[PDB]
């Protein structure tokens, strides 16, 4: 029932890229109608979910400013629910949650190494989709914890599969973007070849196609560790890969995920969500 054109007006920012090859609607602030959105999800009664993992001392340094951000302004007027991964429950911060939102916790096993800590979670969000998010929401996001939401990040967001533009390239040429470039691993895209380079910060959709997206991530994600091989980017190599071959059916621009350190420039007008500066020395304990 609902059509892009309901929603989405592309001439509203006629500077920037608005629409795929394939279709599918890239948001930028000024593009979308949020009233409409929200009126025609809330008759359908939708919940969102958020999935956030929170190993180590990005606990302490990362946690409570993310959920805080998110309370204030992730799909707001709708019920949410957030899933916080942490491998130390006794280290969770509990803020007071507002009007539609609530939230559970899991204590999970805490990886070695970082670069499998951030890999892992496409295997752990896939388990718990089918234990109990496909039954509990609509739709899913899941996200680093080393970033803030700034403004509204509403249902216009909302999609199949959703990807998000990586701040740093998205006005690059294929040839620049950062791919895996090595053929032995299954995250592998040849120079020629690339629509975009996708963060992997943030990414969702239904249930059944974020399932999909880290199922198949996985599976590369081992596939590698057999070949003795582990990606550039590690699950972003593979979450590129994945969207090479199954395109998404919405992209949102870098406002949705911007990176000060770049300034702010013309096309970004509207900050929804900014980066964390980065401090390895303190949360990371391997190379
Ligand atoms: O020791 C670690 C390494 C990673 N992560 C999680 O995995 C995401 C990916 O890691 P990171 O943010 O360090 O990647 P970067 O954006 O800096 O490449 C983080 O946001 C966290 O949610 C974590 O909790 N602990
Ligand atoms: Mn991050």
């Amino acid at each position: 029932k609902l059509k892009l054109s309901d929603w989405f007006n592309p001439f509203k920012r006629p500077e920037v890229v608005t629409m795929t090859k394939w279709k599918a609607p890239v948001v930028w602030e000024g593009t979308y109608n949020r009233a409409v959105l929200d009126n025609y999800y809330a008759k359908q009664k939708i919940t969102v979910g958020l999935t956030v993992f929170a190993v180590g001392r990005y606990i302490e340094h990362y946690l409570e400013e993310f959920l805080t951000s998110a309370n204030k302004h992730f799909m707001v007027g709708h019920p949410v629910i957030f899933y916080i991964m942490v491998d130390d429950v006794s280290r969770m911060p509990l803020i007071e949650l507002g009007p539609l939102r609530s939230f559970k916790v899991f204590k999970i096993k805490p990886e070695k190494r970082w670069q499998d800590i951030s890999m892992m979670r496409m295997k752990t969000i896939g388990e718990h989709i089918v234990a109990h998010i496909q039954h509990e929401v609509d739709f899913l996001f899941c996200m680093d914890v080393d970033q803030v939401f700034q403004d509204k990040f509403g249902v216009e967001t909302l999609g199949e599969s959703v990807a998000q533009l990586q701040a740093w390239w998205y006005k690059a040429d294929p040839n620049d973007f950062t791919y895996e470039r090595r053929k032995e691993s299954a995250a592998y895209i040849p120079f020629g070849e690339g629509d975009f380079y996708y963060h992997a910060a943030i990414f969702g959709g239904t249930p059944t196609q974020v399932l999909n997206i880290t199922q198949e991530c996985f599976k590369g994600i081992l596939k590698d560790k057999k070949n003795d091989i582990e990606a550039q980017w590690h699950d972003e190599s593979h979450l590129n890969k994945y969207f090479l071959l199954n395109k998404p059916t919405k992209i949102l621009s870098p406002e949705y995920c911007w990176d000060y350190h770049i300034g702010l420039p013309a096309d970004i007008k509207l900050v929804k969500m900014s980066w964390q500066t980065k401090e390895y020395n303190v949360v990371r304990n391997n190379v």
